[PDB]
């Protein structure tokens, strides 16, 4: 491995780490106190004293509240995509469509840092929502976060650090095999050149696991079709629910992907 490639895994790295507000180390350092959610009482005094601002029906808040982070993830996601050797020499068109496609992968895997079998950190790390409150919440919103569990169970079982999740979050936004792109060449070559380090990345940082970089390859297509679940339930709760309003900027983001 270079020291070019070292210090391309090392920007990506340094990049993730700046513009993003939870990393799996801080994340693992708290989950080892956040105020608990566990239930409807807890749910409303966490309520008051963490969106203090925010009634419609619980379940409809915590979907609000849930908006709220994703639209700020996105804009976290957007000002790292740029430590992507080639990203912002791509065509600005282009940007939008693998941050448009690549944006949910992405949140799905960090999530993972955030879970354990029990419940996520939320909140900037300062409240913990139990798994089985999610699932306790009324058709359809129970629905919306345990195939994300199921998924960082699973994740988080390959023991990944944020060297290796910077890399594969890169990856996740350079796939040149997106819908709507127009230099494929580019950002094929792009997607070549991360994919590329992760690949190294993952043979010195993991030694014991020689198949670490297929099982990751796989995870990817795992995500996708995670996302692709996802988006169609967040469609039948636009459509069914006559409270759920989307965010203008998430609305944008499911419009036309699937
Ligand atoms: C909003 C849809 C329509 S569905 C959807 C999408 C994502 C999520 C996970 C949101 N969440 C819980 C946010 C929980 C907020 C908490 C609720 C109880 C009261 C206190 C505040 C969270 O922590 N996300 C992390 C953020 C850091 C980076 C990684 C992801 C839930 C639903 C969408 O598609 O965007």
């Amino acid at each position: 491995m270079t020291a070019d490639l070292k210090s391309l895994a090392k920007r990506i790295y340094e990049a993730y780490l700046k513009n993003f507000n939870m990393n799996k180390v801080k994340a693992r350092v708290i989950l080892s106190p956040p105020f608990v959610i566990h239930d409807m009482e807890t749910l409303c005094m966490a309520e008051k004293t963490l969106v203090a601002k925010l009634n419609k029906e619980a379940e409809v808040r915590i979907f609000h509240c849930c908006q709220c982070t994703s639209v700020e993830t996105v804009t976290e996601l957007t000002e790292f995509a740029k430590a992507i050797p080639g990203f912002a020499n791509l065509d600005l068109n282009d940007q939008v469509t693998l941050l448009k496609y690549g944006v949910y992968e992405a949140i799905f895997a960090m999530l993972s840092s955030v879970m354990n079998k029990d419940g996520m950190l939320v909140a900037y790390g300062n409240g913990f929502i139990t798994r089985e409150f999610l699932k306790s919440l009324r058709k359809p919103f129970c629905d919306i976060m345990e195939p994300k569990f199921d998924f960082a169970m699973k994740f988080n079982a390959l023991e990944l650090d944020d060297s290796d999740i910077s890399l594969f979050v890169a990856a996740i936004i350079c796939c040149g095999d997106r819908p709507g792109l127009l230099n494929v060449g580019h950002i094929e070559k792009m997607q070549e050149g991360i994919v590329h380090v992760l690949r190294l990345h993952l043979q010195s940082n993991h030694p014991d696991d020689i198949f670490l970089f297929p099982k990751l390859l796989q995870k990817m297509a795992d995500l996708r079709q995670l996302v692709t679940e996802h988006a169609q339930l967040v469609q039948i709760i636009k459509k069914t629910e006559s409270d759920a309003a989307l965010h203008p900027l998430l609305q944008e983001i499911y419009r036309d992907m699937y």
